[PDB]
């Protein structure tokens, strides 16, 4: 495993993941408010896969080889098996939070599902210039998410409590910035241009998946927000 | 791309599918009813599905070639990654006019996926009279939903709004018939029998795709039926 | 398919999940109570999803070589396809009896998919160790499911009708005893040390399948408990 030079930072990922994980089940434990328990239970979940799917990348069972541009390319796949799960998960905790109409709810995860499938898709494409065709569709349906979470979102956590509204703002602005970084970060990797070399792009995508899921995991299971109002 | 005859065909699908996807997303701008903003979630995701699987065979992803009859044979496997997810979106959009109850929703979606899932094992197996076997079992399944279409839910919009009873019978026939077809054009061609060449056959499933989720899309979204009752 | 010899074992699977799915589809004809419905459709669809998997494996098309310790090794891998689906279709059963909470409905599905994942990229892991690494991980998983079972779930049915509490306590006590065996027949088989061989491994899944999913069944359908109290 060693033999790989961006071994380093999926060893870290891995353990930072597991750390959280065991953290946030502590904390839910005895928690006994039905809207409290469902935000640690979505919360407590998404580490727990990204933990997985991080050790099999550790391993190598989540590697693959693609050839474009006339080499071998390594293609972690298996990053895209833990966001399918993972992204849905943390914008339906934005979306219980705010009281999300179900068809709202529908259109955020079935965009993201499109997002995360074509992300797939120009990973493992053979011909190079068809990669960013699916990178430009993928693109398209964050877009189309991050405008929902503005201006569908925003304007409803507003007439809610005002520690709902607080605590959406924050986690919002938060989302947007990081999520806004993958595409770019995909884009100058090892899956498109080629620009920065896969030790240091394994060791961008650590930092932007710790903070997206453990960092914004402190941020909600802190606030009193995820508690029913009641005496 | 142009290299293979049906090439036109999955690109005037894609067209229509991405046209279909902007149109509904277009109209369904400002709708603020929370009834129909579920019906123009659902419907607007299923042609926007179907756009990214025909542009992944229009660019050959989709594609791979499965040995039987001791050919080599090109199967478009991207259709059954659309029809996991796009079939059960239309079933949902009939069964939430009806106020169907959860537990037939549920048969239906189990059943359209075992549908999808042995018509997908069908369309892979290398032995050729078992192909004919998978295909079977996913008729069978199809006809169990056609049933409940007709003797489950026809029962209860007669009890509902008019213009909710109205709305689906329409769109409970141009299912039974659109959907009907699709058995007949696998049985005959490519990935069954071989009697209709792979051009005349992307051609119909083409016709049959853009009518089942574009024309049945906007037949629904002119509908009144689709609003709450309200003054 | 005679040539390998677990095939009669695959066979009798096939034909008892094939009965098994038509007695329950007989038997919830006709009955409208809404409640009862839901488990009817989650019961009949779970040996319905077996009998597609079992027919697969019987088939050969639900097998592949993984080579490990220096062997091909035949593993089945449609058993994972279908436990995927069957294994949270019994927990929602037996979380609808209790009228569990909506958060720990999540978290039991979450760590069911857990476990199920895990297993099956230990199932195809090549490097001997490791698989041993994702077996402790999946039973993990197991542990936390087989605990709510018994300190989440046990004490809200004993707050209910006496009908739903004893007949949650039979078939929470059914489940715990047969699903703590699959990791035992993992590890002792040919997927873990290879003591067992294929062919009886291959009976007692089946042997297990079969009571987990009709035995199971046989016992929840007959009960009371799952039509709401009415004159
Ligand atoms: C929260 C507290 C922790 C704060 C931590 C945030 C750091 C995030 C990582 C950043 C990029 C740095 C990557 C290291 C740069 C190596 C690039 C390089 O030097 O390549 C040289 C090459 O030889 C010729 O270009
Ligand atoms: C809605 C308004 C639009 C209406 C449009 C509906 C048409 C649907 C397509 C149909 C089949 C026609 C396929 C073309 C037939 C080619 C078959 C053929 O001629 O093969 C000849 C071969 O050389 C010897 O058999
Ligand atoms: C519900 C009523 C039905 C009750 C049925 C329950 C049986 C479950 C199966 C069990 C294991 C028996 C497997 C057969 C044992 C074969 C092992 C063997 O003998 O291997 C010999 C080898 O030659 C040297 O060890
Ligand atoms: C080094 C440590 C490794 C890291 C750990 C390995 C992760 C994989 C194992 C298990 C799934 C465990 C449960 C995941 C679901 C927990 C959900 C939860 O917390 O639910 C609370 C809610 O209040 C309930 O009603
Ligand atoms: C593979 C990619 C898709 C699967 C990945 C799993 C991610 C979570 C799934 C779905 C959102 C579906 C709609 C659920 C929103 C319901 C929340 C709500 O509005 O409240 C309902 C509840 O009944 C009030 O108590
Ligand atoms: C309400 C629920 C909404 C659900 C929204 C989901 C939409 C998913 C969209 C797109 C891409 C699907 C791509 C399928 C990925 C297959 C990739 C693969 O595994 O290919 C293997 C091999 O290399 C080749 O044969
Ligand atoms: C709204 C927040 C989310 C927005 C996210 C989308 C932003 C995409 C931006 C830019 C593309 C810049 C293109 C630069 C790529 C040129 C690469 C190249 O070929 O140059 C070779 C290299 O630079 C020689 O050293
Ligand atoms: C040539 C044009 C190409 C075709 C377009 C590319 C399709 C892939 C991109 C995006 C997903 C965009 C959103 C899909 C979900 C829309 C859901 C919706 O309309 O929801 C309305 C509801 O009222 C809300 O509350
Ligand atoms: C991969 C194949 C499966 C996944 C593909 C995605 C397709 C949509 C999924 C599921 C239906 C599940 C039951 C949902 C029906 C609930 C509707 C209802 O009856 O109303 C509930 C609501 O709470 C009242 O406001
Ligand atoms: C309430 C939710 C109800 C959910 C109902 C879902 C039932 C799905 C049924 C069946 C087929 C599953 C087939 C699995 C397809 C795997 C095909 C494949 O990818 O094979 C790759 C390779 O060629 C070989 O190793
Ligand atoms: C209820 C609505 C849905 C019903 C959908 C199910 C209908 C299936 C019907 C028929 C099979 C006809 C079989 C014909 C295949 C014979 C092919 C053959 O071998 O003939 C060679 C060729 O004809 C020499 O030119
Ligand atoms: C030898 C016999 C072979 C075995 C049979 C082949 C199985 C695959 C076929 C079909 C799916 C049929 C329907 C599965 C879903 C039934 C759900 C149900 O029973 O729902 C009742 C509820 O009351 C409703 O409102
Ligand atoms: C691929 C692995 C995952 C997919 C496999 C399919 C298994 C069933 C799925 C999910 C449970 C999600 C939560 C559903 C629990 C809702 C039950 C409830 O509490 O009641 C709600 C209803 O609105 C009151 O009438
Ligand atoms: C609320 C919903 C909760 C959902 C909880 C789901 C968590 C799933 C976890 C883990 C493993 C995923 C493993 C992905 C399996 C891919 C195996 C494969 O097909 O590999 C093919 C080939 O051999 C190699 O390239
Ligand atoms: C709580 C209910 C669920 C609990 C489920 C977890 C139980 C796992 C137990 C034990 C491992 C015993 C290990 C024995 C394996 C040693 C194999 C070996 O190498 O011995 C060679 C062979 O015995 C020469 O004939
Ligand atoms: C837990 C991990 C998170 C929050 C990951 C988020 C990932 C995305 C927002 C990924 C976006 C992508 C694009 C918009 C285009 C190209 C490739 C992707 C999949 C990296
Ligand atoms: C949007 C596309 C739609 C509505 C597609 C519908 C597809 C089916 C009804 C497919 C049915 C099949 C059978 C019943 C048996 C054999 C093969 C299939 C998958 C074509
Ligand atoms: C219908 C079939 C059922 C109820 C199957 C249950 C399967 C499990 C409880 C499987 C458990 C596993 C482990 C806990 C670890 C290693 C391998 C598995 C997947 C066999």
């Amino acid at each position: 495993i060693t033999g790989r030079p961006e071994w380093i930072w999926l060893a870290l990922g891995t353990a930072l993941m597991g750390l959280g994980t065991l953290y946030f089940l502590v904390k839910g434990m005895g928690v006994s408010d039905p809207d409290a328990k469902k935000f640690y239970a979505i919360t407590t979940l998404v580490p727990a896969i990204a933990f997985t799917m991080y050790l099999s990348m550790l391993l190598g069972y989540g590697l693959t080889m693609v050839p474009f541009g006339g080499e071998q390319n390594p293609i972690y796949w298996a990053r895209y098996a833990d966001w399918l799960f993972t992204t849905p998960l943390l914008l339906l905790d934005l979306a219980l939070l705010v009281d999300a109409d179900q068809g709202t709810i529908l259109a955020l995860v079935g965009a993201d599902g499109i997002m995360i499938g074509t992300g797939l898709v120009g990973a493992l494409t053979k011909v190079y210039s068809y990669r960013f065709v699916w990178w430009a569709i993928s693109t398209a349906a964050m877009l189309y998410i991050l405008y929902v979470l503005f201006f569908g979102f925003t304007s409803k956590a507003e007439s809610m409590r005002p520690e709902v509204a607080s605590t959406f703002k924050v986690l919002r602005n938060v989302t947007v910035v990081l999520w806004s970084a993958y595409p770019v970060v995909w884009l100058i990797g090892s899956e498109g241009a080629g620009i920065v070399p896969l030790n240091i792009e394994t060791l961008l995508f650590m930092v932007l998946d710790v903070s997206a899921k453990v960092g914004f995991g402190l941020i909600l299971l802190r606030s009193r927000a995820i508690f029913g109002e009641a005496e």
